[PDB]
């Protein structure tokens, strides 16, 4: 399950969500970032149980970019509880976003 997410309703599909929310940020001119989202299809369809995984443009969406300081993509946020629980900067392979994930949830 993946849903794209906007400056205006971050706030009600991140921060008050019910499970942890990996948040991916991206951007049309990153190429790595490319490179991870289908890795990120099968992620959030394995660990649907456990995690909704959200996208944010951040060309479209500079307050929630702005807000949680998002210099350079690909980043990944996981959120628990409306909270920052962990940050990945770079791009990872899907055994290197298991382990963050399993460490972080």
């Amino acid at each position: 399950s993946i849903i794209h997410v906007t400056d205006d309703s971050f706030d009600q599909d991140v921060l008050k969500a019910d499970k942890p929310v990996l948040v991916d940020f991206w951007a049309e001119w990153c190429g790595p970032c490319k490179m991870i989202a289908p890795i990120l299809d099968e992620i959030a369809e394995e660990y649907e149980g456990k995690l909704k995984v959200a996208k944010v443009n951040i060309d479209e969406n500079p307050e929630t970019a702005a807000k949680y300081g998002i210099r350079g993509i690909p980043t990944l946020m996981l959120f628990k509880n409306g909270e920052v629980a962990a940050t990945k900067v770079g791009a990872l392979s899907k055994s290197q976003l298991k382990e963050f994930l399993d460490a972080n949830l």
